[PDB]
């Protein structure tokens, strides 16, 4: 009973967080095995951030300039390198708390948990999605850089995001754990517009199935539609086009509820065309798009 | 930048979760020091749940009947007792992962994180509030009993909730860690109506301050009100009456933003009387009430 925006348990990731200081800048690092990963802008001063030449700035830094602290103890840095927009600090000790892990680059529409950290200390955990414009709508303040996004499959943590910056519009941009930014963003203090933030249609449909499973059914109608007819409606409302791949991924939810995917699309079409008329679905007065079909199956089945 | 429904990092609590089996029933237990806490209905069969005499059922159970497993290893039960609606199983080993902790009984309106668990394994973490009718709107399935709610102050975990049951309306009821139910609920399979679920006014005001801090300001108006005038509006909309204690707790938010509490109440009065007119506040199309003033200060300041 009930349906909530649920994050993964954060313990496996909390044991990887460290504080990295270079010069006068402090941010978060991720310690896995004998490497600490952090945003390369740790080597910058505020004056450098306008037009930084990271390669030239890094020449002036040596291993002893990177101060890595795990809780109360200091890690010894025996190597440093830059991989895209991240620094990899080789330390002399493997993290004993390193979980089984992978580095994954997610697609827009996919969700993940964020463990917001400051000074290497965790402050909170929340669930979010990689938006279609490659931004995330997080909750981050100065010092939160280096906080990571992840998914967990039983015992393996798949790290997908490392926080780097806030855009002038208060949305967030970052990299995968190979240091490649999601979207066209650069790690420079220059105004960068985000792009159209469309609604993740397949996720809205998944959430409507979650609503039916949990009893919220008022939006079910006597209609059906086609992929092309639904997509005309989706275009008008800045919803992502629905493909047969999306319909296929909703299969387990269609099977569990007995509601055909195209019938659920006709429900969504009517909700887009008429609004909610002051009503709510799963405690929300808007159509929620940050639950994937996998998230809905996981939560509705109790996967640990 | 940004404002999210954030839960506490769950690591300290994940290290306390165990699986408790009695007869054919399995649920979650909380292992702190040498005691495992779990809902007493672990001793019941489905047939017992209609009208159980817990004292009589417990007479037929011995220490060896309680199977406690922490991860893959078995804990030895050397004592058992019932405290209100919880069982306390004394084990021969102290939990090495026991964090600094306290047991607290929260007031309605207060928020906490829930670490949903199944078979002693964590599945997810989410933030919720103790509703004014003493129910919680969680996300729990069969096997989730014994999952706990908590708050964290630096290194100390304050456990406030242990999950016991779902009401026929799909809302959730449970106890504090002394085994006393929140509200009038009993651990018996008998239909128990919840009570009016009013809106936590002080929390809505806190969230409106969070919205102003993060840039959502369209709802600020040229009006003011009084506590008695606002409370006439709050009564009409099933909002909790606002007291001077609530106004006092909003003081830090009033000080940070420069918006007097009664001016923010006039904004809330107009939102109640006119609705949002298709607009949103912090990504929501309804007035959010599961952020306390302390939660807003914590998130907006970055407390770890
Ligand atoms: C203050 C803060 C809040 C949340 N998350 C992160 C931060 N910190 C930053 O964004 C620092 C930073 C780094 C880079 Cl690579 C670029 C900028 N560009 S800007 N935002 O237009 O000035 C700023
Ligand atoms: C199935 C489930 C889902 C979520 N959370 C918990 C559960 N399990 C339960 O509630 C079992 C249980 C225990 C008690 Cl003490 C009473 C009842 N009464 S009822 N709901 O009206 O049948 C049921």
């Amino acid at each position: 009973s009930g349906f909530r925006k649920m994050a993964f348990p954060s313990g496996k990731v909390e044991g990887c967080m460290v504080q990295v200081t270079c010069g006068t800048t402090t941010l978060n690092g991720l310690w896995l095995d004998d490497v600490v990963y952090c945003p390369r802008h740790v080597i910058c001063t505020s004056e450098d951030m306008l037009n930084p030449n990271y390669e030239d700035l890094l020449i002036r830094k040596s291993n002893h300039n990177f101060l890595v602290q795990a809780g109360n103890v200091q890690l010894r840095v025996i190597g440093h390198s830059m991989q895209n927009c991240v620094l990899k600090l080789k330390v002399d000790t493997a993290n004993p708390k390193t979980p089984k892990y992978k580095f994954v680059r997610i697609q827009p529409g996919q969700t993940f948990s964020v463990l917001a950290c400051y000074n290497g200390s965790p402050s909170g955990v929340y669930q979010c999605a990689m938006r279609p414009n490659f931004t995330i709508k997080g909750s981050f303040l100065n010092g939160s850089c280096g906080s990571v996004g992840f998914n967990i499959d039983y015992d393996c943590v798949s790290f997908c995001y490392m926080h780097h910056m806030e855009l002038p519009t208060g949305v967030h941009a970052g990299t995968d754990l190979e240091g490649n930014f999601y979207g066209p963003f650069v790690d420079r203090q220059t105004a960068q517009a985000a792009g159209t933030d469309t609604t993740i249609t397949v996720n809205v449909l998944a959430w409507l199935y979650a609503a039916v499973i949990n009893g919220d059914r008022w939006f079910l109608n006597r209609f059906t539609t086609t992929l092309n007819d639904f997509n005309l409606v989706a275009m008008k409302y800045n919803y992502e086009p629905l493909t047969q791949d999306h319909v296929d991924i909703l299969g387990p939810l269609s099977a569990q509820t007995g509601i055909a995917v195209l019938d659920m699309c006709a429900s969504l079409k009517e909700l887009l065309q008429n609004g909610m008329n002051g009503r709510t679905i799963l405690g929300s007065a808007l159509l929620e798009d940050e639950f994937t079909p996998f998230d809905v199956v996981r939560q509705c089945s109790g996967v640990t």
